[PDB]
């Protein structure tokens, strides 16, 4: 009943979560990422990628490859189920995907692709 989850980035490299699960009753889930502390997107920005497991870390790493300028993800990317922009301290944005795009029984990875970040800025997403 509840369509949405708060996720934070904050200046230690850290999301506040490592875990999100979807109510099957959803039609669309909405993703509201945010960036509480004080350092500015080029040095410790983040943003919020969700892809299968398997494809993880191609996009990780083509992501590196694309730059800052293009938000550290390679553009129109086939394997990006959903995807917010690089944020920056005191920043917000926010994704909205169809549920439908998540199969039963599947756990998908979550990350952020600035380089390093996903060290420790991934997580789990599946529905239940
Ligand atoms: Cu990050």
């Amino acid at each position: 009943a509840e369509c949405s989850v708060d996720i934070q980035g904050n200046d230690q490299m850290q999301f506040n979560t490592n875990a999100i699960t979807v109510d099957k009753s959803c039609k669309q889930f909405t993703v509201n990422l945010s960036h509480p502390g004080n350092l500015p997107k080029n040095v410790m920005g983040h943003n919020f990628v969700l892809s299968t497991a398997a494809d993880m870390q191609g996009v990780v790493t083509d992501g590196m490859a694309s730059g800052l300028d293009k938000d550290f993800l390679k553009p129109d990317d086939s394997r990006v189920i959903a995807q917010t922009k690089l944020i920056g301290s005191g920043e917000k944005d926010s994704v909205t995907f169809d549920v439908s795009k998540l199969k039963e029984g599947e756990q998908f990875m979550f990350f952020c692709t600035f380089p390093g970040h996903s060290a420790l800025m991934w997580g789990w997403l599946h529905l239940k």
